[PDB]
């Protein structure tokens, strides 16, 4: 007689994951599927940074002294510190919208414009911006006082020839007194137009005290006006006007800007978040809500285990609650115990089934990696209310789905690999039971005794599938009954 | 003896899908579940579509000499063509998205003229910017107030809300070009407009300043609204630079909307409308546009997307392991028999029926017949503002991508058990086979047995039927087989 | 000869569920996942609920007469009711929604009294249109600033912030209905108010024309607010119509928020507040209100989702096995063996298939959805009035977030149904094999999930069989005799 025994490899160290129906369940291999960790520092390739080291993206535009580096500038991140500074005082009217629009539009490109102000005197400076040891002003924005005891009224036009769109900013003055308002400005109440064919904006000033920052109780509000191409602009001032020098190049393009403390170094990595830059090998992360380029989804997840093979069973005997851990040429084989002596060989087809179907199984669901360049805000510093709200809560629910999705998703493809792995091995000792017709029994092991003499050859020919059963068929018969 | 075999059918020519486990696997029959295409005409059935030719909406409602055929109109959808332009006095809106979707959903431009008294003042004003035939004209919906003699007397006004629905005004306030104009038009240096009523307030205050020329003028106006509930006042109070109105818009509650497209329209019905033109929704997804009115199906950024409805297509007595019969048409499952007499071949109609239950109406249990959909937000932008299109744009975006992992997943999960089901039911038939022949037969290695008695067609028809008796054929098969 | 059969038990009435490949099918047990129905009655615990009966926040914030006893209160949730009034001087809040917000975010009233000077003028000045018992008055958190004499001075005063945390100030403008009132009250003829920090800045000019009357005035007030953060210095600047602040409010960060309702407010506990009343959050998803509070579960457009628990349910039709059907009687377990003998008929329970079955069904639902998410504060989902572009983003966000979660729900049912029928299918399957595995050549199936045993199976045959310590060696000869 002769015996066969069909099996599965084991490992001595398993992984648990978790399955539809399973809590727990140990397999013989798994992987990560969860970003968590970063190395602090920002590449420099493939995208290109620009490090505003004290300098914010608007005093850099606006021209403040010590942010003279910055002129014509360009970039696909600005990085802003949070020890930035301001040396020269002003307040922006939605100051959000004009820094994310200069962000988004990736350059400072400045082309100056011949404006002709006549009766007025022009270049004012302060000591609150002082340009080496003189008095100085913003270099994009130009200062217009009385001349003599004279200020006239300023209409002045300039038309949009090119093909391409024009940025202006403008300015309007507020004084702290009615003596100061008249000594700079000799009307009384001033005020500032500046239209297009299609819009207007009127700014009437403000007179009153404020608190003194680098010596100044006044302020400057910041505006700024977009001419299509074809169009005119028009800007008409009884007093108190900060008139533009020229105009910024606007384009559009995969710029953004994000706030980061980490340092830039030289390497190369296509994900950045302000932790740092972290690699897209993996379809979830857990560093960073705030991301540019091609980066993992953010789950609320630190780790998610994927199975990446066959169950883990403790250990002749057959695969029925058993697991052979002296088996390392493939994962399913046979063991057959004869006269000339026991003997281990290993199932190529069943192994490479398996490992096709093993291999690449997250890809046919999720997609490789989603390139997402500007984006919402989502800290914030300071109170504002219904839109923040509004932000906040559109990106809390955005996380919870994905978090659901990754969830769910892990759980389905670990209980689909282990259904084939049983599926394989199970098909394959079908195969073997149904080569060995009448000439075997089922041991009740995942064995079969087969009961005529079966040598070497006889078992490599019932593991080729070359195995004819008339050939010992009176033997077997007469060695059962 | 005799030979019983089992099989199923293929096709020649098959279609390749997805599953979770099979990048590539070929079926015998599949559908598309993606819509991407259009036949670029807009259907005026069910829905009532109004055309906007070459008016927009604001312009209708104000009065423009030329959009003067657009008075008391009522539309579901209100198209928006690009050729539109304005021929009127120049006038800026504050807000003027806000306003735009309010008259879209409001649905309808019916307006009640009401009896305003204005003491002491000019009325009816034009201008040459403003023509009605060879005469100047102004917005018919809107009166210009202007100095009567040499003085412009304060204006204060009352109109109650008698009503038991919410009335909509729209009122204006007049910027001049240079003071000298100012005081010529009205008596006074500044002019001053207040609309309110008891549970809010509007002041307007006119900016003087020269402006690009529009039509001959450098003065501009302004547009507001103010809605006053039922039980309500309504008070103005000016003393130069008011444009006042002449009445009231109802305003209602419904299901219009506006659209921007160039798509003609053309007599046919169609549920659902995309600036394309309309599409079919017998399909759970589309991929023409994410600007929908109506039933429609979702967008998402698949091109395709194939449902499996067969079983798998294996080449091909013989069974049905790794072999499908090319020439059975009757039917999924079946039996081939070879006999004394000769051979043979039926259909089995319970196991083809049970695949065929279970596969109809299988996309069904899980996604929802359609979700229709009315007014919505903006999705495209002719010019850049900021924090708000920011918003509009990460939430769309948003949506899109979660709906196409959704579909993704879905149609993977679906054909990975189509294909489960059909291999099941095969395999269930087999066992069920077997189980009859208790010992008379044996398997033979191949999905197909071999009978060691003398089984003639009866015999076989009896197996077929289920209703095959072992006990009479039992000692012949055993003596035949020992 | 013996018989031994193998089954599963089934129950007189059974529930309907919906898996991925059957519409409609029949199971022994199921749960509702949808929690659709509430008491009406909010509970007062764990959350410090505080009732607004007659009052709203911003009126209580301002110091409204008839709300003077919530001054210097805290709350975890704020209830407005619908019967709320004003009886005070008539105002407005320009961004009245960001505001409200604000205030219902932080929690609490807390007001500390600065020592503001204002020379030159009146201070204290009141109305008829808010009343403090027989005298008139004014808003309680408010100063309202007169010309004293017959001269109004510019005014110009400083505050800085000395602690370390933000202070808030609330602050308003007097809008006069005519210019002789105007010069009246206020010697110039055109005020103006300025409130600015070394960050920030607003200015003010009062609006001048008749309104309509409310208690008795044509005027208004708008009400302003500002933050200073510490170390920063408050200024301002005015030279009439300003409504002086008395202080400042500690403004706090937290999980407060505010809620409009009109069901009453009882003694019981409960994790979740809806408007229609507290509900349990003992189901995953819930069918009363998209506005919730606390621990609460999502919120779905189904009103109805059930999750299979126990096995298929077939009608029970010489004992018969599992195929087409099932045994009414069996109450010990759910599989089992029957067998007929000559001493006669008997039928035992299997633990082992039926305690794998139970674990594996039991806790199914925690392996894929959590068990509470806990929000606090967010956006407005009902609106009285219309707005435009804003209150359309926000609706488009509620429904996109509806929809996405209805189909997550409606999907995850399915897929655990079909898992469900699936398992206890195996087992049955798995406990028929064993059973065949274990009579190698002594029986034969008989094609309705029974084995009939040639040779003689007594108690402790059948036992044996059942413990799975049966031989077959000692029974061959017999068996093959009796079968050739
Ligand atoms: C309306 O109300 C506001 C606020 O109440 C007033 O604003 C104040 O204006 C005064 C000037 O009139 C400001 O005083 C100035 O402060 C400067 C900065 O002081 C800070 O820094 C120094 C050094 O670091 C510290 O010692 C000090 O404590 C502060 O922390 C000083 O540098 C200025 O000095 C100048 O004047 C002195 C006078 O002796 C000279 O000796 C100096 O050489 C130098 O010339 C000056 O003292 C004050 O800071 C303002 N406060 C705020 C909060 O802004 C308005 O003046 C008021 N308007 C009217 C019309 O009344
Ligand atoms: C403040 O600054 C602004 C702009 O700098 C000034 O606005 C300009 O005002 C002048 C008039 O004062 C405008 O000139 C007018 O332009 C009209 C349109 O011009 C177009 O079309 C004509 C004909 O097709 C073309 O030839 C021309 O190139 C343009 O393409 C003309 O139709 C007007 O014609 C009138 O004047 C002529 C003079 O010869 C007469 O013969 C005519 O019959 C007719 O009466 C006129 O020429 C100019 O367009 C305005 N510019 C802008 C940008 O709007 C303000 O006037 C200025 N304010 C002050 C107080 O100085
Ligand atoms: C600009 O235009 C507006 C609106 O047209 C005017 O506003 C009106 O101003 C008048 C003048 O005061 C107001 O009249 C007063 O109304 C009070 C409330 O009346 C309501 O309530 C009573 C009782 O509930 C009802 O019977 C009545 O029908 C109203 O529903 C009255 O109580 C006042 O009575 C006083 O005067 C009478 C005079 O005989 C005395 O007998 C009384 O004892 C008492 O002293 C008074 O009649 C009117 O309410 C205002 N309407 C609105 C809508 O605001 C502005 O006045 C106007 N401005 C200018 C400069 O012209
Ligand atoms: C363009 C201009 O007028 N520049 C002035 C500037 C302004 O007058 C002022 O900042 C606007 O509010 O002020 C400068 O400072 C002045 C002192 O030099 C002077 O002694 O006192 C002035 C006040 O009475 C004023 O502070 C400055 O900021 O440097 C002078 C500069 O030319
Ligand atoms: C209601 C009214 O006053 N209408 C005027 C109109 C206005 O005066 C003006 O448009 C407001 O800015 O202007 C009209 O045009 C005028 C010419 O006819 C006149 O020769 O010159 C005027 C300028 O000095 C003015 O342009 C118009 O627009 O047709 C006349 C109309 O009655
Ligand atoms: C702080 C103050 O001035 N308070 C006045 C108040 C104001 O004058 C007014 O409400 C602001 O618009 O008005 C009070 O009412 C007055 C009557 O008592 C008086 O007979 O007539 C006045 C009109 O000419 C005015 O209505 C009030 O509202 O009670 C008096 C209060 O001291
Ligand atoms: C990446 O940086 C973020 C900073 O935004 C870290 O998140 C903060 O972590 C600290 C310390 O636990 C908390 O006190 C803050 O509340 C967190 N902020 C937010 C917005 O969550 C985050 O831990 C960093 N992650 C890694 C891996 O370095
Ligand atoms: C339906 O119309 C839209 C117009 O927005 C088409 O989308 C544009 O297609 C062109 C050509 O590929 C692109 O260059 C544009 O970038 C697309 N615009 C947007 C906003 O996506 C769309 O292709 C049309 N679809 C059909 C089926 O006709
Ligand atoms: C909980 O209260 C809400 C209040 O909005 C109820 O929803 C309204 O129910 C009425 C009556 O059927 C409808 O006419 C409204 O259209 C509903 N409003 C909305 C926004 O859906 C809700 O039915 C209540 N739930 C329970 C269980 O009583
Ligand atoms: C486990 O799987 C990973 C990839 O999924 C593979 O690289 C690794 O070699 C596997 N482990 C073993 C022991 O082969
Ligand atoms: C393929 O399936 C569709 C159902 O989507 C059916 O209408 C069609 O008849 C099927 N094809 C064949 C050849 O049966
Ligand atoms: C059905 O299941 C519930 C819990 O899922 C359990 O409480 C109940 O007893 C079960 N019903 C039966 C008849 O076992």
């Amino acid at each position: 007689t002769a015996t066969l025994c069909l099996g599965h490899h084991s490992v001595p160290n398993g992984t648990i994951v978790k399955t539809i129906t399973d809590d727990q369940i140990e397999v013989t291999n798994a992987t990560e599927l969860v970003q968590n960790s970063s190395t602090g520092k920002i590449c420099n390739n493939p995208h290109k940074v620009l490090d505003g080291r004290d300098c914010t993206l608007i005093d850099a535009m606006l021209g403040d002294p010590h942010c003279d580096v910055f002129q014509d500038e360009k970039w696909d991140l600005f990085v802003e510190r949070s020890s930035a500074f301001s040396n020269c005082p002003y307040d922006v009217p939605d100051y959000a919208s004009l820094r994310s629009l200069i962000a988004s539009s990736g350059t400072l490109d400045f082309i100056t414009e011949s404006f002709t102000w006549a009766g007025v005197s022009q270049n004012g400076g302060s000591s609150a911006c002082k340009r080496g040891p003189a008095n100085g002003f913003f270099s994009r924005l130009n200062w217009l006082t009385k001349s003599g005891s004279s200020y006239p009224l300023l209409n002045v036009t300039m038309p949009n020839n090119y093909n391409f769109d024009k940025l202006y900013i403008w300015g309007v003055h507020h004084p702290s007194t009615n003596q100061e308002q008249t000594n700079l400005y000799v009307q009384a109440s001033g005020r500032v137009t500046v239209s297009t064919r299609r819009s207007q904006q009127t700014i009437v000033p403000n007179i009153g005290s404020r608190p003194w920052v680098r010596g100044q109780s006044s302020r400057i509000s910041i505006y700024w006006t977009i001419v299509k191409p074809g169009d005119v602009l028009v800007i008409n001032s009884n007093g108190n006007l900060i008139a533009p020098r020229g105009f910024f190049k606007i384009r559009t393009g995969r710029s953004s800007i994000m706030r980061s403390d980490a340092p830039i170094e030289t390497c190369i990595s296509e994900c950045i978040t302000p932790n740092g830059s972290i690699p897209n090998d993996k379809p979830f992360q857990n560093v960073n809500k705030i991301t540019y380029g091609a980066c993992p989804k953010y789950v609320k997840q630190n780790t998610l285990k994927l199975a990446t093979g066959m169950r883990n069973v403790p250990e002749i005997a057959g695969f029925i609650e058993n697991g052979w851990e002296g088996m390392i040429d493939g994962w399913y084989g046979f063991r057959h115990q004869n006269s000339e002596g026991t003997g281990q060989a290993a199932d190529l087809k069943s192994t490479q089934a398996a490992i096709d179907q093993i291999n690449g199984k997250l890809n046919r669901v999720i997609e490789k990696t989603n390139e997402k360049f500007h984006q919402i805000e989502k800290e914030f510093s300071e109170v504002e209310g219904r839109i923040q709200d509004l932000e906040k809560y559109v990106e809390d629910t955005k996380v919870d789905l994905w978090s659901y999705n990754a969830e769910l998703l892990v759980a389905l493809e670990n209980q689909h690999t282990i259904d084939l792995t049983d599926s394989e091995m199970n098909k394959l000792f079908e195969k073997t039971r149904r080569q060995l017709r009448e000439n075997a029994e089922d041991m009740g092991n995942g064995c079969f005794k087969i009961y005529h003499k079966c040598d070497n050859a006889c078992i490599e020919s019932i593991r080729n599938g070359t195995y004819d059963h008339d050939i010992y068929r009176d033997e077997a018969l007469n060695n059962r009954f």
